[PDB]
């Protein structure tokens, strides 16, 4: 509360460390469904159904331009990519499996880097 604070966690490396995680996600062999924005002109249903589209290239641009206020807003967008994927793709599909795999890959790196 006023004039009463928990000890200050060092957040000075968070930006660099989120960049590293994102590089690792970008270079994963199963990243291909997530590298670029879904083409809203060419994929029927996407625009109406997926209210907040997100992809790795959009997270990279947001990260690089100081549009993440803290490491939690960064994680929320990464998880949005996978939540969107599950909303639109059957579990038993190449894309559906890719999303489960990448969400696992992410959540481990997240825990190991920050928890």
């Amino acid at each position: 509360s006023m004039s009463v604070k928990k000890p200050k966690r060092d957040d000075s490396k968070d930006l660099a460390l989120c960049s590293m995680i994102l590089t690792e996600m970008e270079t994963h062999e199963d990243a291909w469904p997530f590298l670029l924005p879904v083409n809203l002109k060419l994929v029927p249903g996407y625009k109406k159904v997926i209210k907040k589209p997100m992809d790795f290239s959009t997270i990279r641009e947001k990260l690089s331009s100081g549009q993440y206020p803290n490491l939690e807003t960064f994680a929320l967008d990464v998880r949005l990519v996978f939540d969107n994927c599950e909303t639109f793709n059957e579990d038993d599909s190449d894309i559906g499996r890719a999303g489960h795999n990448m969400r696992k890959y992410f959540e481990k790196k997240w825990t190991d880097t920050f928890k």
